[PDB]
Order: structure tokens, then C-alpha cells, then sequence
């Protein structure tokens, strides 16, 4: 037992990150296969990247992985990605995917500076398509990714922070997730939402560790819920958030409607000195899939 | 900026993640050169380990490093682990060092099944010497660890929950951390305390991430601020806390007593709605070098 915010183990990921340099500007970059992948704004001088790119040589591009430099035979940008064919392909590659991901779910982030990782974390897609990451000054090409059994599905490379603190970057294919694009113009992240069907999720969670102490005999209505849920600042769960919610109500014997009046009242009344699986506010940053793998054991080969 | 629970890149420890096979016991060992660790308890049948291992033979044990079969050729016991000398040395062997932390320290666990990783959090050695894991059965033998520069320093493998759903464990040479034993006799973790010095790191990370609004104008003496978290059931703060907090009182300009002065107030007063670096708690698992670490992006070759 016990309830962790659990990354993925990062060794695949971290086989793949180098540096990238070009030009006084140096972040990271995915290495797989003979591509890397980093963010075109590593490019030189409300900028035009077309413009910019044309005007580059391949050998403006510095590619360091580890101690042996890697070197660029051709490059071309797709979306807001910059794309470095090099002449060695990566023989650490791992099976993998790149995968747009929806706001809710839920990624490790192995944040690295200057090719070399350092640290792993948990992290979720915000309703207003931010993330809240911990991310310096050469963070840029950090890329978020999940597991399953043997495959990384890569889903998110940094490229800049937003005054308020968090983070906005791309899909694998250059797509900002959100409005947001690669120009130091003023952007702001939007208002945020708490993404109720993760939120329902930690609380099977808790319940699956012991922790029961919230739970009540009433019942709501998914219509009655969610009129109280958007007085707090909550997503509408959906029907398909219920569905989906299945396998955890299944496992504690709590309806998913049954949690439901459960989060209503905590919203209502708050917890009142109490904590939920070492929390003093409701957590939205495990989805159900989260829950079920930490509580029973999935591995990854 | 930003500020999350990270924990190291766990590629490092992947590479030598094992499975330990004896009798109707499956557990991960760790394999480092030509030896497999792993927790005593695997061998069979108020134990007298001694007895019972005299009693194995090399072949009751099936060691499996992915779809490899390893050999053993032969045994030791060491305090609470069993060292299985097997015929090949680990290639994928990082440069390590065992070490035994003190309470407070902090460190990732990477957690295992049938030698697989399932994934990676930030722990810390509490004081009263359990951890707040995530570990279900069959997770004995996943170690926690930490980095530095290139060197794994492995602190922590895994043996046994109790029954608060905390978790008891010894270093990679087998000494238990804290009073516990590995026997199914009733135990019980002790009365733990909040690790203060870590509480004011905490603190400073906020300061440095822009969350000012707990600070005030006084001060406090060490002494008088002892006072007050012996009420609250935190850990006393020694010179050498304040000393170890320099670094991050200089680069803040917020002087350790100074930062004492504030935490007594969160004490007194609760937060009152507020939070503190995402947390409606005072949270206490960051070291000072976690914090600086974090802060500054330090990476690990
Ligand atoms: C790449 O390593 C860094 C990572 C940043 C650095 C600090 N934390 C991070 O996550 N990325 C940047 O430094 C990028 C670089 C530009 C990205 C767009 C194309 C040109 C290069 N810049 C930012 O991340 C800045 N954010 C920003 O400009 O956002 C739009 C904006 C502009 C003006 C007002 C409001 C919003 C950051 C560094 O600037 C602030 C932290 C001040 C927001
Ligand atoms: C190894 O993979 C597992 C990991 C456990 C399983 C659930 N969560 C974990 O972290 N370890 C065990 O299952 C060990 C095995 C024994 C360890 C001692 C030597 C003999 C093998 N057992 C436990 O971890 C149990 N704890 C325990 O017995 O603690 C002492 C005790 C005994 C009686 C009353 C109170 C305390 C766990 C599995 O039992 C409880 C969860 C019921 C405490």
C-alpha cells in the first residue's frame, strides 16, 4: 500500500537526450533512430522560422551525445519542431510513439539541461492546455512521454514558461498544446480548471489505501453534480468520465455517482484539518489509469 | 520555475534490476558486477536465518536478468540481505557506492516487480525510520538511490510494510533502518516527526519561486523557535540545520532564523486558505540540496 506520485521509470528516455547547440543558443534535443527532435525557436535571429531556417547550413547545428558529437546531414521543421537528420542512429532507441495527448492526462517529464537528465516527474495536461513543471533556462527539448509495457509514447517537448509560472510546449510533431506559440509576444495561460474525473480517481485511491473517512451514504445525479462542480472551478464529468471510472467503483464497491456525493460534500464543506492520502486539497493529477497501475503493480519491459 | 517532488533519472538503476527466485518467493535483487542483493527473507521456511540458509543449495535460487537465466555460484548472508555471487558480471554496472542515510535524507525508489520497474518517486527516510513508499507485494528488493555527478549511491532496499502502511527497509548492506526486524512479529513504526530543517528548505524553494506571502517582519532565536516546534511535533532545528541552510538564506537574503520566524507563524496560525508551492501542508520531504539541486539545475553524467 501507500499512494505516490509515480513517474515512470525515465532510463529509456534518457537514453535518447542530447545536446543541441546552435549558434549562443543551447537546449535539448530526442535522438531516435537518425532523427533529433528539438524546438525550432534554437534557431538564429516575432520571428519568421521559415526565413530563419532557410538561412541555416547544417553545420551551424552542434549535436552532442555524451562525448561524441553528432553530425547534421540534413533538416527540415515540421510544425513548431525542428527536425535533425544526423548520420547515426541512435542504438539506444527505445520502441516508441508520438502521441497527442487530451488536457488530463498525465505524463513523466524527464527535465534535462544541456543533454543530461536531470530529474523525473509527474506531471498533467491542464484543462487551458498548460502544464505546471519545473523547468529552468536550457530545459528546452525536455520531453514528457508515458510507458506502456515496452513502448514510450512521447507526448510533450518544452519550449517556454508563461508569466504565472507554468509551462506551454508542443506535441512530438511541433503542435503547441494550446493557443500558445513560439514567439516571446505577451501570452497568458487562461483560467484553469481542477479536472474532476482525476480527482474522483485519487479519491478510489484513497479508498483502496485505507482512507474512508470522506465517504457518505448520499447519492447525486451526474446533472446535480456537475452544477456543483462548476461552481467550484471543476471540469464537467462526463458520461464517458463515469464510464471510464468503472473498473475503480468495481473494485471498492462505491458507485462512481456514490464518490461523486462524496466530492460534493467535500467542496461544500472542505476537509476540516483532515488530509486524503497525505493531501490537505483535493489531487487532480492522477488519472484513472494512474490509480489502478500504482495500485496494482504494472511494470514495464 | 516551478517546483516538483523529482526524483533522479532511474536508467542508471534499471540496468541492474533483477529477479530472485526461491521456492513459492519472488523478489528483485540488485545486480551490480557479479553479485545479486536482495532481502534475506526470499529463502524458505520467528526464522533462524542462519539455519535456514545453511540448508539452501546455489540452485534453489533463480536469478532472471530479463530473458537471461543468471547462474549462482554462491551465497552469503550480510546483516538482513543475501549476496547471490553469480557467473557474469553486470555489464549495464554503474558506478555506485552503498550508503546509510540519516533521518531527513531524501531519495528516489525506483519500484519493482519480477525485476521490472513499474516506476520512480521521492521518498525520505522519516524519523522515526520508516518511509511513505508505494509498494505492494512483491516489491522487496527495489531499491531507493540517489546521484551524484555520475555515481549511484544506493541507500535503501525494500523488505516489509507495517501496519500503518508505511514501510521498513535497510541499507544495500543489511542493516534495518530504525528498530525493525525482519520477522512477521508485531511491530510498529513510532511516533514520527515533521523533519523541520526540510520544512524551511521548503520554504526558501517558495521564496525562490515567487511565493512570498508567508514571510513577516520578526525573527525568532533558535532556541524560542525549538520551543514552538516542540509543540508541533517537529524535529529540533540544530546549528548545524541552520548552518546546512546557508546557502539557500544567502541566495534568498532571508536569513535562517529569520525564515524560523515565519514557519512559527504557519504554525501558529495555519496557512488559512492559502498554499505554498501547490501544498495546503507544510511539506518536509525536500532537502536543502534537493531544493538547490532543483532550483539551480544540477544533471547527472
Ligand atoms: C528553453 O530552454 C527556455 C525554457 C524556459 C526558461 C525559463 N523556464 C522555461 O521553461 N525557453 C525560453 O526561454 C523561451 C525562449 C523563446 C520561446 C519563444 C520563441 C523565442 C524563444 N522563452 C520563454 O519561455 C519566455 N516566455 C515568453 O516569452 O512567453 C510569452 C510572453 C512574452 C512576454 C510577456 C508575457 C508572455 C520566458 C523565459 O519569459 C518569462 C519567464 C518572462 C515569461
Ligand atoms: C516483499 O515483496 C513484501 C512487500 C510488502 C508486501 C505489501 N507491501 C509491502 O511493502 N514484504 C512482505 O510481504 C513481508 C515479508 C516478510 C518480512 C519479514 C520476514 C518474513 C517475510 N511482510 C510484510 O511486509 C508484512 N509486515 C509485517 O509482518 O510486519 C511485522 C508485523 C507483524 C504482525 C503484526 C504487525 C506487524 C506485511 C505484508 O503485513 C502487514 C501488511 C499486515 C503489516
Amino acid at each position: 500500500s501507500g499512494f505516490r506520485k509515480m513517474a515512470f521509470p525515465s532510463g529509456k528516455v534518457e537514453g535518447c537526450m542530447v545536446q543541441v547547440t546552435c549558434g549562443t543558443t543551447t537546449l535539448n534535443g530526442l535522438w531516435l533512430d537518425d532523427v533529433v527532435y528539438c524546438p525550432r525557436h534554437v534557431i538564429c535571429t516575432n520571428p519568421n522560422y521559415e526565413d530563419e531556417l532557410i538561412r541555416k547550413s547544417n553545420h551551424n547545428f552542434l549535436v552532442q551525445a555524451g562525448n561524441v558529437q553528432l553530425r547534421v546531414i540534413g533538416h527540415s521543421m515540421q510544425n513548431c519542431v525542428l527536425k535533425l537528420k544526423v548520420d547515426t542512429a541512435n542504438p539506444k532507441t527505445p520502441k516508441y510513439k508520438f502521441v497527442r495527448i487530451q488536457p488530463g492526462q498525465t505524463f513523466s517529464v524527464l527535465a534535462c539541461y544541456n543533454g543530461s537528465p536531470s530529474g523525473v516527474y509527474q506531471c498533467a495536461m491542464r484543462p487551458n492546455f498548460t502544464i505546471k513543471g519545473s523547468f529552468l533556462n536550457g530545459s528546452c527539448g525536455s520531453v514528457g512521454f508515458n510507458i506502456d509495457y515496452d513502448c514510450v509514447s512521447f507526448c510533450y517537448m518544452h519550449h517556454m514558461e508563461l508569466p504565472t509560472g507554468v509551462h506551454a510546449g508542443t506535441d512530438l510533431e511541433g503542435n503547441f498544446y494550446g493557443p500558445f506559440v513560439d514567439r516571446q509576444t505577451a501570452q497568458a495561460a487562461g483560467t484553469d480548471t481542477t479536472i474532476t474525473v482525476n480527482v474522483l480517481a485519487w479519491l478510489y485511491a484513497a479508498v483502496i489505501n485505507g482512507d474512508r473517512w470522506f465517504l457518505n451514504r448520499f447519492t447525486t445525479t451526474l446533472n446535480d453534480f456537475n452544477l456543483v462542480a462548476m461552481k467550484y472551478n471543476y471540469e464537467p464529468l462526463t458520461q464517458d468520465h463515469v464510464d471510464i471510472l468503472g473498473p475503480l467503483s468495481a473494485q471498492t464497491g462505491i458507485a462512481v455517482l456514490d464518490m461523486c456525493a462524496s466530492l460534493k460534500e467535500l467542496l461544500q464543506n472542505g476537509m476540516n484539518g483532515r488530509t486524503i492520502l497525505g493531501s490537505a486539497l483535493l489531487e487532480d493529477e492522477f488519472t484513472p489509469f494512474d490509480v489502478v497501475r500504482q495500485c496494482s503493480g504494472v511494470t514495464f519491459q
